[PDB]
Protein backbone atom coordinates (compact mmCIF):
# COMPACT_ATOMS: atom_id res chain seq x y z
CA UNK A 1 0.00 0.00 0.00
CA UNK A 2 1.60 3.18 -1.46
CA UNK A 3 0.06 6.51 -1.37
CA UNK A 4 0.88 8.82 -4.13
CA UNK A 5 0.14 12.44 -3.15
CA UNK A 6 0.63 14.74 -6.22
CA UNK A 7 1.64 18.22 -5.21
CA UNK A 8 2.52 21.57 -6.87
CA UNK A 9 5.86 22.74 -5.62
CA UNK A 10 8.94 21.44 -3.61
CA UNK A 11 7.54 22.04 0.44
CA UNK A 12 10.40 24.73 1.51
CA UNK A 13 10.62 23.82 5.08
CA UNK A 14 10.46 20.36 6.84
CA UNK A 15 10.32 22.09 10.17
CA UNK A 16 6.96 23.28 11.42
CA UNK A 17 8.23 25.96 14.04
CA UNK A 18 9.84 27.87 11.16
CA UNK A 19 7.67 27.79 8.59
CA UNK A 20 5.69 30.58 6.75
CA UNK A 21 4.43 28.97 4.12
CA UNK A 22 1.33 26.36 5.16
CA UNK A 23 1.33 24.12 2.46
CA UNK A 24 5.13 22.80 4.48
CA UNK A 25 3.13 21.88 7.33
CA UNK A 26 1.65 18.56 4.79
CA UNK A 27 4.90 17.35 4.53
CA UNK A 28 6.32 17.96 8.66
CA UNK A 29 3.80 18.42 11.05
CA UNK A 30 1.11 16.51 9.64
CA UNK A 31 2.76 12.99 9.20
CA UNK A 32 6.03 13.13 11.06
CA UNK A 33 5.15 15.18 14.41
CA UNK A 34 2.23 15.37 17.30
CA UNK A 35 1.10 17.89 19.39
CA UNK A 36 0.16 18.24 22.41
CA UNK A 37 -3.81 18.29 21.90
CA UNK A 38 -4.75 17.63 18.61
CA UNK A 39 -7.51 18.73 16.31
CA UNK A 40 -10.39 16.22 15.90
CA UNK A 41 -10.72 14.67 12.52
CA UNK A 42 -12.86 17.70 10.50
CA UNK A 43 -13.50 19.65 13.28
CA UNK A 44 -11.91 22.96 15.12
CA UNK A 45 -12.54 20.91 18.90
CA UNK A 46 -9.24 18.98 20.13
CA UNK A 47 -8.82 16.33 21.43
CA UNK A 48 -5.59 14.50 23.86
CA UNK A 49 -2.29 14.10 21.74
CA UNK A 50 0.70 14.00 23.30
CA UNK A 51 -0.86 15.27 26.72
CA UNK A 52 -2.90 12.66 27.72
CA UNK A 53 -5.21 14.80 29.74
CA UNK A 54 -4.97 18.64 30.71
CA UNK A 55 -6.27 20.71 33.19
CA UNK A 56 -7.23 24.88 33.32
CA UNK A 57 -7.48 26.53 36.46
CA UNK A 58 -10.58 28.65 37.39
CA UNK A 59 -8.88 31.48 36.21
CA UNK A 60 -8.07 30.02 33.08
CA UNK A 61 -4.15 31.40 33.33
CA UNK A 62 -2.87 28.03 34.06
CA UNK A 63 -2.52 25.25 31.80
CA UNK A 64 -1.50 21.65 33.08
CA UNK A 65 -0.56 19.34 30.73
CA UNK A 66 -0.29 15.93 31.78
CA UNK A 67 1.60 13.58 29.50
CA UNK A 68 1.28 10.43 27.50
CA UNK A 69 3.98 7.72 28.88
CA UNK A 70 6.14 5.48 26.95
CA UNK A 71 5.92 7.28 23.47
CA UNK A 72 9.02 6.81 21.19
CA UNK A 73 10.26 9.09 19.03
CA UNK A 74 11.88 8.10 15.67
CA UNK A 75 15.25 6.80 15.20
CA UNK A 76 17.53 7.65 11.83
CA UNK A 77 20.84 6.20 11.02
CA UNK A 78 22.54 9.26 12.72
CA UNK A 79 19.82 9.39 15.57
CA UNK A 80 18.77 6.61 18.09
CA UNK A 81 16.36 7.70 21.07
CA UNK A 82 17.25 6.54 24.82
CA UNK A 83 13.89 7.50 26.38
CA UNK A 84 10.33 8.42 25.77
CA UNK A 85 9.61 11.98 24.99
CA UNK A 86 8.71 13.68 28.32
CA UNK A 87 8.53 17.36 29.41
CA UNK A 88 12.00 18.56 28.29
CA UNK A 89 10.78 17.79 24.97
CA UNK A 90 7.83 19.99 25.07
CA UNK A 91 9.81 22.87 26.85
CA UNK A 92 12.09 22.76 24.19
CA UNK A 93 9.77 22.94 21.65
CA UNK A 94 7.71 26.10 23.20
CA UNK A 95 11.33 27.60 24.73
CA UNK A 96 13.28 27.45 21.29
CA UNK A 97 10.29 30.08 19.41
CA UNK A 98 9.88 32.03 22.66
CA UNK A 99 13.22 32.80 24.42
CA UNK A 100 15.39 35.14 21.65
CA UNK A 101 18.62 33.51 24.09
CA UNK A 102 17.68 30.23 23.63
CA UNK A 103 20.46 28.35 21.60
CA UNK A 104 18.40 27.02 18.93
CA UNK A 105 16.38 30.37 18.25
CA UNK A 106 18.53 31.53 15.49
CA UNK A 107 19.67 28.01 14.04
CA UNK A 108 18.53 27.58 10.19
CA UNK A 109 17.88 31.27 10.59
CA UNK A 110 14.66 30.39 11.85
CA UNK A 111 11.63 33.23 12.15
CA UNK A 112 9.02 32.00 13.96
CA UNK A 113 6.33 33.54 12.03
CA UNK A 114 3.02 32.06 13.73
CA UNK A 115 4.43 32.13 17.36
CA UNK A 116 3.92 35.82 16.13
CA UNK A 117 0.77 35.83 14.63
CA UNK A 118 -0.93 33.86 17.33
CA UNK A 119 0.46 36.21 19.92
CA UNK A 120 2.12 34.30 21.89
CA UNK A 121 4.60 36.79 22.98
CA UNK A 122 2.33 38.74 24.91
CA UNK A 123 -0.46 35.83 25.71
CA UNK A 124 2.74 33.37 27.03
CA UNK A 125 3.87 33.73 30.48
CA UNK A 126 6.00 31.14 30.81
CA UNK A 127 6.08 27.06 29.74
CA UNK A 128 7.53 24.48 33.11
CA UNK A 129 8.39 21.38 33.11
CA UNK A 130 6.62 20.21 36.96
CA UNK A 131 8.01 17.02 36.32
CA UNK A 132 9.03 14.46 33.59
CA UNK A 133 5.68 13.98 32.38
CA UNK A 134 3.59 17.47 33.66
CA UNK A 135 4.28 20.99 31.71
CA UNK A 136 2.75 23.97 33.36
CA UNK A 137 1.56 26.89 31.16
CA UNK A 138 0.96 30.27 32.42
CA UNK A 139 -0.37 33.04 30.54
CA UNK A 140 -0.46 36.70 30.92
CA UNK A 141 -4.58 37.15 30.63
CA UNK A 142 -7.31 34.50 30.23
CA UNK A 143 -7.13 33.90 26.33
CA UNK A 144 -9.95 30.32 25.48
CA UNK A 145 -7.92 30.12 22.23
CA UNK A 146 -5.36 28.73 23.31
CA UNK A 147 -6.01 25.39 23.61
CA UNK A 148 -6.74 25.31 19.99
CA UNK A 149 -3.22 26.82 19.48
CA UNK A 150 -1.76 24.45 21.00
CA UNK A 151 -2.97 22.07 18.45
CA UNK A 152 -1.30 24.10 15.74
CA UNK A 153 1.49 22.69 13.52
CA UNK A 154 4.24 25.67 14.73
CA UNK A 155 3.58 23.68 18.29
CA UNK A 156 4.77 20.16 17.02
CA UNK A 157 6.66 18.80 20.03
CA UNK A 158 10.76 17.88 18.82
CA UNK A 159 13.11 15.92 20.10
CA UNK A 160 15.22 17.68 22.54
CA UNK A 161 17.61 13.94 22.76
CA UNK A 162 18.21 14.76 19.49
CA UNK A 163 18.60 18.30 19.21
CA UNK A 164 21.15 18.00 22.10
CA UNK A 165 22.93 15.41 20.00
CA UNK A 166 23.02 17.52 16.99
CA UNK A 167 24.35 20.83 18.58
CA UNK A 168 27.14 18.72 20.14
CA UNK A 169 27.53 17.50 16.94
CA UNK A 170 28.12 20.77 15.29
CA UNK A 171 25.22 20.45 12.86
CA UNK A 172 21.75 21.74 14.83
CA UNK A 173 20.71 22.76 11.29
CA UNK A 174 19.89 18.63 11.20
CA UNK A 175 16.85 19.51 13.26
CA UNK A 176 14.99 21.34 10.78
CA UNK A 177 16.24 19.53 7.28
CA UNK A 178 16.34 16.04 9.07
CA UNK A 179 12.57 15.52 11.18
CA UNK A 180 12.22 12.99 13.86
CA UNK A 181 9.27 13.19 15.67
CA UNK A 182 6.05 10.74 17.36
CA UNK A 183 4.62 10.58 14.78
CA UNK A 184 2.35 8.32 12.42
CA UNK A 185 5.04 8.55 9.43
CA UNK A 186 8.94 8.16 9.47
CA UNK A 187 10.66 10.57 6.88
CA UNK A 188 12.74 8.71 4.69
CA UNK A 189 16.44 9.90 5.03
CA UNK A 190 17.13 8.12 1.46
CA UNK A 191 15.69 10.77 -1.11
CA UNK A 192 15.32 11.35 -4.30
CA UNK A 193 14.63 15.03 -6.25
CA UNK A 194 11.37 16.11 -6.91
CA UNK A 195 9.91 13.53 -4.46
CA UNK A 196 9.31 13.37 -0.85
CA UNK A 197 9.24 9.51 0.79
CA UNK A 198 7.56 8.36 3.83
CA UNK A 199 7.23 5.45 5.89
CA UNK A 200 4.82 4.20 8.15
CA UNK A 201 5.66 3.97 11.94
CA UNK A 202 5.11 0.49 13.54
CA UNK A 203 5.81 1.89 17.19
CA UNK A 204 2.68 5.06 16.54
CA UNK A 205 1.35 5.07 20.00
CA UNK A 206 -2.37 5.13 18.49
CA UNK A 207 -1.55 2.16 16.73
CA UNK A 208 0.23 1.58 12.83
CA UNK A 209 -0.90 3.61 10.20
CA UNK A 210 -3.21 1.31 7.43
CA UNK A 211 -0.62 2.51 4.21
CA UNK A 212 2.81 1.22 4.59
CA UNK A 213 4.51 3.98 2.25
CA UNK A 214 3.95 7.69 1.28
CA UNK A 215 5.28 9.57 -1.83
CA UNK A 216 4.95 13.34 -2.14
CA UNK A 217 5.74 13.71 -5.99
CA UNK A 218 5.86 17.30 -7.37
CA UNK A 219 3.92 17.75 -10.19
CA UNK A 220 3.58 21.36 -10.65
CA UNK A 221 1.20 21.70 -13.67
CA UNK A 222 -2.63 21.82 -12.31
CA UNK A 223 -3.73 20.07 -15.50
CA UNK A 224 -1.50 17.48 -15.16
CA UNK A 225 -2.06 16.23 -11.75
CA UNK A 226 -6.26 16.08 -12.85
CA UNK A 227 -5.26 14.04 -15.69
CA UNK A 228 -2.88 11.23 -13.54
CA UNK A 229 -5.47 11.19 -11.11
CA UNK A 230 -8.15 10.13 -13.67
CA UNK A 231 -5.04 7.55 -14.66
CA UNK A 232 -5.03 6.71 -10.55
CA UNK A 233 -1.20 7.37 -11.37
CA UNK A 234 -1.99 10.06 -8.30
CA UNK A 235 -4.21 9.17 -5.56
CA UNK A 236 -4.27 12.94 -4.34
CA UNK A 237 -4.33 16.41 -5.62
CA UNK A 238 -3.50 19.90 -4.68
CA UNK A 239 -4.74 22.96 -6.08
CA UNK A 240 -6.79 21.75 -8.71
CA UNK A 241 -7.99 24.28 -11.25
CA UNK A 242 -10.88 25.98 -10.98
CA UNK A 243 -11.81 25.32 -14.38
CA UNK A 244 -11.87 21.36 -13.69
CA UNK A 245 -14.02 21.00 -10.65
CA UNK A 246 -17.20 20.77 -12.48
CA UNK A 247 -16.17 17.82 -15.07
CA UNK A 248 -13.99 16.14 -11.88
CA UNK A 249 -17.67 15.87 -9.70
CA UNK A 250 -18.70 13.67 -12.70
CA UNK A 251 -15.72 11.84 -13.09
CA UNK A 252 -16.19 7.71 -11.51
CA UNK A 253 -12.34 7.96 -10.96
CA UNK A 254 -12.58 11.01 -8.24
CA UNK A 255 -14.17 11.49 -5.20
CA UNK A 256 -14.44 14.90 -4.50
CA UNK A 257 -14.26 16.02 -1.51
CA UNK A 258 -15.33 20.10 -0.52
CA UNK A 259 -16.07 22.15 2.31
CA UNK A 260 -16.23 26.26 3.30
CA UNK A 261 -12.56 27.73 3.95
CA UNK A 262 -12.21 29.31 7.73
CA UNK A 263 -11.66 32.77 5.77
CA UNK A 264 -14.54 35.87 4.35
CA UNK A 265 -13.76 37.77 1.48
CA UNK A 266 -15.50 41.37 2.31
CA UNK A 267 -16.32 44.83 1.00
CA UNK A 268 -14.91 46.90 4.06
CA UNK A 269 -15.83 50.24 4.35
CA UNK A 270 -13.77 53.10 5.98
CA UNK A 271 -16.45 54.12 8.68
CA UNK A 272 -14.24 57.41 9.89
CA UNK A 273 -15.26 58.90 6.12
CA UNK A 274 -17.81 61.33 6.10
CA UNK A 275 -20.96 58.98 4.17
CA UNK A 276 -19.31 56.19 5.06
CA UNK A 277 -19.51 57.07 8.82
CA UNK A 278 -23.54 57.19 8.23
CA UNK A 279 -24.62 54.03 9.62
CA UNK A 280 -27.79 53.98 6.98
CA UNK A 281 -25.61 54.83 3.96
CA UNK A 282 -23.39 51.70 5.06
CA UNK A 283 -26.39 49.84 5.28
CA UNK A 284 -28.06 51.15 2.20
CA UNK A 285 -23.99 49.64 -0.18
CA UNK A 286 -24.98 46.45 1.99
CA UNK A 287 -28.48 46.65 -0.09
CA UNK A 288 -26.98 47.25 -3.32
CA UNK A 289 -24.44 44.65 -3.00
CA UNK A 290 -25.08 41.33 -5.26
CA UNK A 291 -23.49 38.51 -3.64
CA UNK A 292 -25.29 35.74 -5.49
CA UNK A 293 -23.93 37.77 -8.60
CA UNK A 294 -20.54 38.24 -7.05
CA UNK A 295 -19.92 34.64 -5.88
CA UNK A 296 -21.09 33.24 -9.56
CA UNK A 297 -18.66 35.42 -11.16
CA UNK A 298 -15.77 35.94 -9.51
CA UNK A 299 -15.65 31.97 -7.92
CA UNK A 300 -16.77 30.25 -10.94
CA UNK A 301 -18.13 27.04 -8.19
CA UNK A 302 -15.62 27.34 -5.37
CA UNK A 303 -17.29 30.02 -3.10
CA UNK A 304 -20.31 30.24 -0.80
CA UNK A 305 -22.30 33.17 -0.29
CA UNK A 306 -21.63 34.59 3.05
CA UNK A 307 -24.62 35.33 5.82
CA UNK A 308 -22.17 35.42 8.84
CA UNK A 309 -18.56 36.91 9.26
CA UNK A 310 -17.53 33.30 9.40
CA UNK A 311 -19.37 29.64 8.44
CA UNK A 312 -20.99 27.48 9.88
CA UNK A 313 -18.32 25.17 11.08
CA UNK A 314 -17.36 28.36 13.67
CA UNK A 315 -18.11 28.23 17.00
CA UNK A 316 -21.27 31.34 17.75
CA UNK A 317 -21.99 30.92 13.90
CA UNK A 318 -26.02 32.30 13.56
CA UNK A 319 -28.12 30.78 10.87
CA UNK A 320 -31.15 33.68 11.20
CA UNK A 321 -28.75 36.52 11.10
CA UNK A 322 -30.73 39.27 9.70
CA UNK A 323 -29.42 40.08 6.09
CA UNK A 324 -29.73 42.96 3.60
CA UNK A 325 -30.98 41.59 0.87
CA UNK A 326 -29.84 42.68 -2.34
CA UNK A 327 -32.59 45.48 -3.50
CA UNK A 328 -31.55 48.46 -5.17
CA UNK A 329 -35.00 50.33 -4.68
CA UNK A 330 -34.30 49.98 -1.30
CA UNK A 331 -30.82 50.58 -1.30
CA UNK A 332 -31.71 54.41 -3.04
CA UNK A 333 -34.68 55.00 -0.84
CA UNK A 334 -31.97 54.04 2.35
CA UNK A 335 -29.58 56.92 0.86
CA UNK A 336 -32.46 59.48 0.63
CA UNK A 337 -32.80 58.88 4.31
CA UNK A 338 -29.81 59.09 4.81
CA UNK A 339 -29.96 62.81 3.51
CA UNK A 340 -28.13 61.94 0.22
CA UNK A 341 -30.96 62.11 -2.78
CA UNK A 342 -28.08 62.27 -5.18
CA UNK A 343 -25.62 60.18 -3.74
CA UNK A 344 -22.15 61.00 -3.83
CA UNK A 345 -18.85 59.95 -5.56
CA UNK A 346 -16.23 57.56 -3.74
CA UNK A 347 -13.76 54.84 -3.92
CA UNK A 348 -13.28 51.32 -4.47
CA UNK A 349 -9.71 50.01 -3.89
CA UNK A 350 -9.09 46.99 -5.59
CA UNK A 351 -6.82 44.09 -4.09
CA UNK A 352 -3.98 43.40 -6.66
CA UNK A 353 -2.49 40.43 -5.06
CA UNK A 354 -4.87 37.34 -5.86
CA UNK A 355 -5.91 35.22 -2.41
CA UNK A 356 -7.29 31.73 -2.06
CA UNK A 357 -10.18 33.75 -0.08
CA UNK A 358 -10.87 36.09 -3.59
CA UNK A 359 -9.30 34.93 -6.94
CA UNK A 360 -10.84 38.21 -8.38
CA UNK A 361 -10.80 41.16 -6.61
CA UNK A 362 -11.21 42.66 -9.84
CA UNK A 363 -14.25 41.61 -10.94
CA UNK A 364 -15.66 42.07 -7.77
CA UNK A 365 -15.22 45.54 -7.85
CA UNK A 366 -16.66 45.90 -11.33
CA UNK A 367 -19.65 44.59 -10.09
CA UNK A 368 -20.49 45.91 -7.05
CA UNK A 369 -19.30 49.46 -8.95
CA UNK A 370 -22.08 48.63 -11.45
CA UNK A 371 -24.77 48.27 -9.24
CA UNK A 372 -23.56 51.10 -6.88
CA UNK A 373 -24.23 53.48 -9.78
CA UNK A 374 -27.63 52.57 -10.15
CA UNK A 375 -28.03 53.77 -6.92
CA UNK A 376 -25.91 57.46 -7.81
CA UNK A 377 -23.23 56.39 -5.84
CA UNK A 378 -19.86 56.90 -8.08
CA UNK A 379 -17.19 54.76 -7.02
CA UNK A 380 -14.18 54.74 -9.11
CA UNK A 381 -11.65 51.34 -8.89
CA UNK A 382 -8.45 52.57 -7.32
CA UNK A 383 -5.72 50.57 -7.97
CA UNK A 384 -2.14 50.19 -6.20
CA UNK A 385 0.76 48.35 -5.59
CA UNK A 386 0.68 45.31 -2.64
CA UNK A 387 2.64 47.38 0.07
CA UNK A 388 0.61 50.74 -0.83
CA UNK A 389 -2.60 48.67 -0.74
CA UNK A 390 -1.85 47.63 2.74
CA UNK A 391 -0.31 50.34 4.52
CA UNK A 392 -2.94 53.38 3.09
CA UNK A 393 -5.81 50.88 3.92
CA UNK A 394 -4.28 50.23 7.69
CA UNK A 395 -3.73 54.29 7.92
CA UNK A 396 -7.49 54.92 6.99
CA UNK A 397 -6.95 56.55 3.68
CA UNK A 398 -9.20 53.78 1.46
CA UNK A 399 -13.18 54.76 1.05
CA UNK A 400 -14.27 51.61 0.12
CA UNK A 401 -12.34 47.67 -0.75
CA UNK A 402 -11.78 44.37 -1.52
CA UNK A 403 -10.35 42.15 1.36
CA UNK A 404 -10.42 38.81 3.09
CA UNK A 405 -9.69 37.52 5.72
CA UNK A 406 -8.48 33.69 7.32
CA UNK A 407 -8.48 32.37 10.25
CA UNK A 408 -5.13 30.69 11.39
CA UNK A 409 -7.13 28.94 14.19
CA UNK A 410 -10.74 28.67 13.63
CA UNK A 411 -12.07 30.01 16.77
CA UNK A 412 -14.74 33.02 16.71
CA UNK A 413 -12.22 35.35 19.00
CA UNK A 414 -9.67 35.03 15.60
CA UNK A 415 -12.23 36.39 13.19
CA UNK A 416 -14.14 39.32 14.81
CA UNK A 417 -10.89 40.93 17.16
CA UNK A 418 -8.74 40.86 14.54
CA UNK A 419 -11.53 42.51 12.25
CA UNK A 420 -13.70 44.92 14.91
CA UNK A 421 -11.50 45.24 18.15
CA UNK A 422 -10.24 49.06 18.29
CA UNK A 423 -7.06 47.76 19.67
CA UNK A 424 -6.33 46.93 15.85
CA UNK A 425 -6.85 50.30 15.00
CA UNK A 426 -4.10 51.06 13.09
CA UNK A 427 -4.16 47.57 11.62
CA UNK A 428 -6.33 44.87 11.19
CA UNK A 429 -9.75 46.52 11.74
CA UNK A 430 -9.43 48.47 8.15
CA UNK A 431 -13.12 49.51 8.95
CA UNK A 432 -12.30 51.38 12.04
CA UNK A 433 -15.63 50.72 14.00
CA UNK A 434 -15.96 50.02 17.34
CA UNK A 435 -18.41 49.74 19.70
CA UNK A 436 -18.72 49.97 23.75
CA UNK A 437 -20.81 47.18 24.13
CA UNK A 438 -19.81 44.58 21.82
CA UNK A 439 -16.10 45.13 22.39
CA UNK A 440 -17.02 43.88 26.15
CA UNK A 441 -18.74 40.75 24.38
CA UNK A 442 -15.59 39.95 23.07
CA UNK A 443 -13.32 40.30 25.74
CA UNK A 444 -16.05 38.12 27.88
CA UNK A 445 -16.06 35.64 25.32
CA UNK A 446 -12.61 35.37 25.11
CA UNK A 447 -12.14 34.58 28.66
CA UNK A 448 -14.66 32.62 29.52
CA UNK A 449 -13.90 28.75 29.47
CA UNK A 450 -17.87 27.54 28.82
CA UNK A 451 -18.47 26.50 24.79
CA UNK A 452 -21.98 26.89 24.69
CA UNK A 453 -21.63 30.34 27.07
CA UNK A 454 -18.96 31.36 24.88
CA UNK A 455 -21.38 30.65 21.42
CA UNK A 456 -24.33 33.30 23.42
CA UNK A 457 -21.67 35.75 23.31
CA UNK A 458 -20.65 36.01 20.11
CA UNK A 459 -24.20 35.84 17.96
CA UNK A 460 -25.04 38.72 20.61
CA UNK A 461 -21.79 40.16 19.49
CA UNK A 462 -21.84 39.45 15.89
CA UNK A 463 -26.00 41.04 15.72
CA UNK A 464 -24.18 44.28 16.81
CA UNK A 465 -21.49 43.70 14.40
CA UNK A 466 -24.10 43.52 11.44
CA UNK A 467 -26.85 46.12 12.75
CA UNK A 468 -23.81 48.82 12.25
CA UNK A 469 -22.83 47.22 9.11
CA UNK A 470 -19.08 48.24 9.01
CA UNK A 471 -18.20 45.91 6.22
CA UNK A 472 -20.01 43.84 3.89
CA UNK A 473 -19.50 40.19 4.08
CA UNK A 474 -19.53 38.53 0.66
CA UNK A 475 -18.42 34.62 -0.01
CA UNK A 476 -16.09 32.17 1.81
CA UNK A 477 -14.11 30.23 -0.38
CA UNK A 478 -14.80 26.68 -0.86
CA UNK A 479 -11.45 24.03 -0.07
CA UNK A 480 -11.45 21.46 -2.59
CA UNK A 481 -9.73 17.65 -2.07
CA UNK A 482 -9.82 15.92 -5.36
CA UNK A 483 -9.41 11.96 -4.63
CA UNK A 484 -8.80 8.84 -6.55
CA UNK A 485 -11.51 6.49 -5.39
CA UNK A 486 -9.50 3.79 -4.36
CA UNK A 487 -8.09 5.89 -1.03
CA UNK A 488 -10.87 5.31 2.16
CA UNK A 489 -10.67 7.10 5.37
CA UNK A 490 -9.67 10.58 4.99
CA UNK A 491 -11.42 13.49 6.05
CA UNK A 492 -11.34 16.78 4.77
CA UNK A 493 -9.28 19.40 7.53
CA UNK A 494 -11.09 22.34 8.18
CA UNK A 495 -7.69 24.14 8.01
CA UNK A 496 -7.14 22.46 4.64
CA UNK A 497 -4.02 19.97 5.85
CA UNK A 498 -3.78 16.98 4.36
CA UNK A 499 -2.96 13.89 7.24
CA UNK A 500 -2.71 10.36 5.93
CA UNK A 501 -2.91 8.64 9.18
CA UNK A 502 -6.42 6.43 9.69
CA UNK A 503 -6.46 6.56 5.35
CA UNK A 504 -6.41 2.61 3.96
CA UNK A 505 -5.97 1.83 -0.06
CA UNK A 506 -8.62 0.01 -2.13
CA UNK A 507 -8.16 -2.82 -4.81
Amino acid sequence: NTLVNCIATAPMKLSPAITNDANDFNASSQQVYNRLVEFKAGKIEVEPGLAERWEISEDGLVYTFYLRQNVKFHSNKTFSPTRPLNADDVVFSFQRQADKNHPYHNVSAGTYFYFNWMNLPSILKSVEKVDDYTVKITLNKPNTPFITTVAMDFLSIYSKEYADQLLAQGKPETLDQQPIGTGPFIFQTNQTDHAVRYTANVDYWKGKADIERLIFSITPDAGTRYAKLKAGECDVIDFPNISDIAQMKKDPQINLLEREGLNLAYIGLNTTKPELNNVKVRQALHHATDKKAIVDAVYQGGGTVATNPFPDAVLGYNPHLPQYEFNLEKAKALLAEAGYPNGFETEIWVQPVVRPSNPNPRRTAEIIQADWAKIGVKAKLVTHEWADFNKRTREGEFAAGTYGWTSRNGDPDNFLFPLFSQANIPGTNYSRWTDEKFEALLASAAQIQDTQTRAKLYQQAVEIFQQNSPIIPFAHSINYVPLNKRVQGFVQNPFGYTAFYGVSLKL
